[PDB]
């Protein structure tokens, strides 16, 4: 009887096995864009993905993966609210089975079709495994989907998730720039939060960019074509993924523009 997304397991339940659930820092929020105060003392946002070195797509039971190559510095996010190097390692993706929802951060309770979260690690702790245990281990960036216009560099993405329909299925997904997954502006919000899913650590600052990318109907379609399930079990569609709205407490979230 594991954590999902289900009406027995979803995310009301979670708090019984991760008590952290009702923390102090929990993610996702509402960012209230009226309350969010420009910081001017945030120093410019730095995405260095050139170097980006993928190597594998995996559906893990809750999203699928993108995984990098981390064993270096080559694809690293600096600056903003940040303090040193983060490394990334992995994205995925949170979606509706509706165009209405999927986003798990709100911005002014408005949900978006998806959100898109690239994971970086903080370098100073040596290994992902170390950094989550920390408060400023991780540093996760948002990305909102909204249903319009193809979005050319989620194709090849979009492509091969008929290879990892089930859960536990994996495909090699070498050679994949994340450049081509960003929107144009990098005005952001950023605050101190957790990870969405068990076990819901508190160690991430988020840093959830303003502008939402466009993707097509047929795109996020594709998504909700995925599996829940492993194969040979009964078919769940991997629809509604996602957390909703936490209570924000005693935090602030900056705005890095005017
Ligand atoms: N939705 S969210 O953005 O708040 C969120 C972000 C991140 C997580 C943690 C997911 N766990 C992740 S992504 N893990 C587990 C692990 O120990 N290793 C570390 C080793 C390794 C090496 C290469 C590539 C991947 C890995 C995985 C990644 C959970 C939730
Ligand atoms: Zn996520």
């Amino acid at each position: 009887h594991h954590w999902g997304y289900g009406k027995h397991n979803g995310p009301e339940h979670w708090h019984k096995d991760f008590p952290i659930a009702k923390g102090e820092r929990q993610s996702p929020v509402d960012i209230d864009t009226h309350t969010a105060k420009y910081d001017p003392s945030l120093k410019p946002l730095s995405v260095s993905y050139d170097q980006a070195t993928s190597l594998r797509i995996l559906n893990n039971g809750h999203a699928f993966n993108v995984e990098f190559d981390d064993s270096q510095d080559k694809a690293v996010l600096k600056g903003g609210p940040l303090d040193g190097t983060y490394r990334l390692i992995q994205f995925h993706f949170h979606w509706g089975s509706l165009d209405g929802q999927g986003s798990e951060h709100t911005v002014d309770k408005k949900k978006y079709a998806a959100e898109l979260h690239l994971v970086h690690w903080n370098t100073k702790y040596g290994d992902f495994g170390k950094a989550v245990q920390q408060p400023d281990g991780l540093a996760v960036l948002g990305i909102f989907l909204k249903v319009g216009s193809a979005k050319p560099g989620l194709q090849k993405v979009v492509d091969v998730l008929d290879s990892i329909k089930t859960k536990g299925k994996s495909a090699d997904f070498t050679n994949f720039d994340p450049r081509g997954l960003l929107p144009e502006s990098l005005d952001y919000w950023t605050y101190p939060g957790s990870l969405t899913t068990p076990p819901l650590l508190e160690c991430v600052t988020w840093i959830v960019l303003k502008e939402p990318i466009s993707v097509s109907s047929e795109q996020v379609l594709k998504f909700r074509k995925l599996n829940f399930n492993g194969e040979g079990e009964p078919e769940e569609l991997m629809v509604d993924n996602w957390r909703p709205a936490q209570p924000l407490k005693n935090r602030q979230i900056k705005a890095s523009f005017k």
